[PDB]
């Protein structure tokens, strides 16, 4: 079986339960829900359908609701026709939504545009297709020198590298989508356009205000600022999502692959999950994936793409997984040890008891060869760990004591078909210490 | 300065001595001549302008002559019109070149088609565009079930994956371009579609028969059969060219990045050069490269693409090189040592004497942080060294003995601007041993 | 505190409970009863006075009954006067007990003297004071040339180096002292002159007929035959005792220090005990001790030597102990694990539960810096662990489970004064597995 | 052959040319001349017969002058009679030489006896045979309590543990002996009772005023103050000597084996020689030596002991060296490399060119398995190296260049019988660098 997890974004062509069940077989592990479109009626059904499939089949799966996030946008162009901007010429951005663009100027969805900006700064239109330096700003007008030739189409995204934009972590709508997440009880929330440590707090603050406390926050890094603040942001988050394309528009090309690498390394050390979103696939892509997985990503995600797409990502996840190796060089010490020994003894698995899922995470850090079977009485947690690499969670009634665990665990591991009589198996867990503390390890033959 | 070498394909837009002198400043290291087009006069001019540039500036550069190689193709279609192939329908291939194609059948340029093929096999037309399984074969006819919908144009490329194709090794025109090589005295010849050790032999054999004894043969791996005989192919070749696309059409997507990976590894171990040929650039590509560099390729190529392309590829070469590490875990011992010590002492350079260039290869296999400065009396060897990672060759008049070598080397090293007063410097070379044997290292302060 | 355990041979001048108490203060851990002298009343008393100081102060210590064993001896001399033997002269030994020696001949206590011997063999008189080569053998006489000048006193000890002597495993008296040992419940019996595996089985077999089943048998290695079968002897014993002087008589001087070194390593890896008997002490001696510790002996030994001797031995034991280091390169896994982590985390101690003493041992093998505190409900086992390096037993009423164990252990760890609040502490023990299997480790802060 | 060097102190019973050469055949490697006795005529003869033997057999051997050194001593007793001292009694020392002692008092040779001492101090008489506590000092007398019962004979040597005795570095006849050693050209002078760096300097100045510049100074560490300044004394000397017995009298017992262990370690690392002087032999001793070897001493010394002594000494050296192993974890890199490389390739020997003997030294530090063959034109140097571990020196005419060296060393190696056709051999040397610098290495097949 593969170990890497796959995240698909679901939609119309794929929301039926019959579709979802097949997608589960193809390899999907989490259902993404993009708040950039659709509605509460649809999404809620989408979600319902997944859960019915789960009940009907014993299959497990997480649900992640993806935030739209703040966004600046260029408006309307005369007769809806693309205009061509010439280098060195003048070009003007406006705050007035009424205004119909053309080759002389254009309106932006962002009222705060005039403010945050400054002459000297760089503006970047439509996925950085066109750069410009702000020469002037007066009233609702942003006046600039185009730095290079290009076609300005309508509704193009704007980027201001380096500038801190005063929009909120939370769009107005962004707040409503969250509540829906909590009411629905989504497992994760991938927050968009996160630039500094505060952005994570505000969503945590927000989710807490609506019963969302046990929801993991996956911060989406998408720019020079979030990149600079990554440590802080990673600190505050429950996970991370490397938005390659998005980030690619805001910084040097030779940096992207690296950023993705530093982010993943940092997440791994940190015990936090990381989703990598890159661009049959073109080979550039099939190796871009494999590389993300070699870099050690927990999960790869699939976007607007579908049953064949799944299976290919799924035969790629397996092929790259089957050749990776552990990375051995208190919870740490126990966990590393578990793994190592796991490996020395040739244990096919490593059962683990986790309430909040931390120990499965801590174990999964060393890239074990064995599958982690994680035990839990907590349902959100059982759902969440579906995101994490090599983990295979199992909700359980209870675990009375360390010895009960070992006993139970052995019954379970044997039921999983993941192990057999004579198999040695390593058990990791807590013993006389609060949650959030892994500290006991134990070998056992099935 | 980078250390990964760049290989650019030159053309009309890039042939003047003024452009070529620019491209060298941009990072180019080896001119590729693609025998796929052009003519002897142009190419020869192209080569002359490079050499002029060389004399003029003292800049060095090598010269690869890349081969067109053999192929299986589809012929003529009625009216010269594209036919529409429907899935599951029958479609027959014919050995008889006189036959004019249509929706029901088409003739291939390959007489052995019937022979090498066999029921069950997959036939792939126009770059993988359309696939077909072989149902029957009889007379000059290959009967097939068409696997998927597509349009058949004329002169389309055929590929029969897995199959051992009985075509010859060199094209007839191939034979002619090689001689021109041997007359113009190019540094390397990259053979095309190399499937088994003998194909390598045939080129060597041809090259010797016309003054080409010292030309290195870099072999292009483009399919399953070459892939499977890699060891022997590598053995007999002087180096290798990872042809990603071509490979991408012949075997599973999830394999390609792994084929490249195993190629580079085995090359480096083998002391031979490997050039990476992958698909401002889409991020996928900008990483694809870096990854190739990280996996350890000596050089990366640039095709039909131009002065900015080179520069970028440079910045990508310098940026990925600046963070790799040596890889330390008789010629070998000496060489390895030379490197670790080079490193212990903080040596900015490792002067090396080479006739055939093997010693410099030997040093480089360890991925030195230091630049390898190479001394040679042999010009072909000096040019070819350009294709090597981190190596900086220098033609020198002579070296009378181990001690002359040390003294000269010191002089040279200081002249290079590469090292200075107080810099330690390691110096490998042969001593009382035939060429092909390295065995002496000596540390020195400038 | 030192971790190496010191063994004391008790006698008249040191048997008072008063004396013993002071001896235990100075460092003594074991009471050695040399069966080569004294009588069942005196030993018994010696035993009881110890057991008394034990009850009276909670101290712990064990008692080893050292066997006299079989031996060959010269007998009576005319007028009981010492005869001077001249080099090269003739001298003969006889089997006939009635015969009274003189300068030409002497009888031996050993009837198999003629039979096991052989012309050319070396015969060693009185702690090798005089050597002699066997020149002839006829009837009950063994005719020999004298190799060196010396006086033969009566009742002299005989050594046939290299010879395989057929004496039995146990003297008739030996079987008698063994029973008393059983009656008295000593901890260990150090068997004398062990030659081959059968010797050990006889001893073991005899103790079981005596209720001595849980008595550890320690093999005394005194000659080449014993040294040859070491591995098989060690396998059947519970531990070994390196009898230096005795070995010195029986084999090449250059071999003894290395035979010692070999026996200790093998015994370590075997998880079995080894007591070191070497020859204020002479620096030679002082060093000789230090080195047995460096070689890693669990325990050293003091003979006919008394309070100052125990103390010094001890200041040397601590001196050497304080600079040793662990030795890290199922039970093994866990135990190796446990110590390493113990060391990583600064654990000043390693609690361990043991019935049989096995895991305390297992842990021990790694030469931990932390003290091993061993909890056991078995007192025999608690006594025997006194013999083990760095281990410190504690008898406990019971442990109901792994968790009961942990809670209990931390109470006891803190009470020991051996550890404090904030201190980290490793705990090993079995979980769901029979005795003889260690398999679980857990870290805990006091 | 053994690699460890042996030092034999020579005497009447061993000064004959017939006796010496037998000794060299027994294993002797340096002749120790003890200036504690004898005269200029005898010792010189003693060196004569040695040099002669060398001439007549081509055997090499070095010669060490050993210093008597300054001292404090007790004097004359009434009637030249021994007095018995009873414990707790009073006893007094006096700085007055006229006074003839008795059971109440005895004068000392050392005028600073009062000044350097202090109440509470321990005074050891006649090789520590009798301890005494200083209770008072007034005028020229040192009042003390006898610590134990014993007989005081005349002219007994005194030791003041821990005290810093202000005697000079050189006893007045010590300078004379030094001039004899210069005139006689000895290889090494072993200085006595070295306490601090300045003592080592004084002697270096004394040999220099007499053409002694090439004689290596081996400082003998006898007590606590010198053990303290060892780092600085090691620095200023050419090697050291661990005078166990004298150390054994001056500091705690558990401390000596460690002091010897620290000295040897710091010696090895410093590329300096160390002679270990420990107490058929008693096991203790035969193991004591082996341990010095295992600790890594260059050489072991023989004292007032003779042909069988050397033999056994040697057979132990072989039995020990045959089981030691290299110790691999500028000159340093090159030499470590050389060794390591030497070992990887299986070289039986490592030729080294040396003037000053240094590189023979740097190479040996690593504990090579291969014999070092050192080539030199300096005969002092060649004699000196005999003292060095595993080195085999050779005087040679000249070496014109690095290449000649290689050519020469290759003939020599094969001639030595130490290697053969097909054997690889690693050669080190200097190259374009003043003496004191090693920096070249080169592998060769014989």
């Amino acid at each position: 079986m593969k170990k890497t997890k796959i995240v698909c974004t679901i939609g119309p062509k794929t929301e039926s339960e019959e579709m979802l069940a097949k997608m589960l077989d193809a390899g999907m592990n989490v259902m993404r829900l993009n708040f950039s479109h659709g509605d509460y009626a649809e999404h809620g059904q989408r979600i319902q359908n997944l859960r019915n499939v789960m009940s009907k089949t014993g299959k497990t799966a997480a649900i992640l609701l993806d935030t739209k996030g703040p966004e600046i946008r260029t408006m309307k162009l005369e007769g809806g026709n693309d205009v061509s901007l010439k280098a060195g010429q003048t070009f003007t951005f406006t705050t007035d939504k009424s205004v119909i663009g053309n080759s002389e100027m254009v309106a932006v969805t962002y009222e705060g545009f005039t403010t945050d900006l400054s002459v000297g700064n760089t503006v970047l239109v439509d996925d950085g297709l066109i750069g410009m330096e702000v020469t002037a700003i007066e009233g609702n007008k942003v006046i600039c020198k185009v730095l290079n030739n290009g076609d300005l189409g309508e509704n193009k995204g704007v980027n201001l590298p380096g500038v801190s934009i005063a929009l909120p972590a939370l769009a107005e709508k962004d707040k409503q989508d969250l509540i829906f997440g909590c009411e629905q009880g989504v497992d994760f929330v991938a927050a968009s356009f996160i630039r500094k440590r505060s952005d994570v707090i505000e969503i945590r603050e927000h989710l807490k205000a609506h019963g969302g406390e046990n929801i993991h926050i996956i911060s989406k890094i998408e720019n020079q600022e979030g990149l600079n603040n990554f440590d802080e942001i990673l600190e505050a988050s429950d996970g991370i999502m490397v938005a390659r394309g998005d980030l690619g528009v805001e910084i040097p090309v030779e940096e992207v692959i690296f950023a993705q690498k530093m982010m993943i390394e940092k997440c791994i050390r940190a015990r936090k999950v990381v989703i990598t979103a890159t661009m049959r696939p073109t080979d550039a892509e099939a190796g871009d994936v494999a590389n993300a997985i070699l870099d050690g990503t927990d999960a790869v995600m699939l976007s607007g793409e579908p049953l064949e797409a799944v299976s290919i990502m799924a035969t790629i996840c397996e092929r790259t997984d089957r050749v990776m190796n552990s990375r051995l060089e208190i919870t740490e010490a126990v966990c590393r040890g578990a793994v190592e020994t796991a490996e020395k003894l040739d244990a096919p698995l490593i059962v683990v008891a986790t309430q909040g899922g931390k120990s499965a995470r801590a174990v999964r850090k060393y890239f074990p060869d064995a599958t982690i079977l994680a035990l839990t009485t907590n349902e959100k947690t059982a759902h969440q760990l579906v995101l994490s690499k090599g983990v295979v969670p199992q909700l359980v009634k209870e675990i009375t004591s360390t010895d009960d665990f070992y006993r139970l665990g052995k019954e379970l591991a044997l039921q999983s078909g993941l192990a057999h009589k004579g198999d040695v198996v390593v058990m990791v867990s807590g013993a006389l210490v609060p949650s959030g503390t892994t500290n006991t390890a134990s070998v056992h033959v099935l």
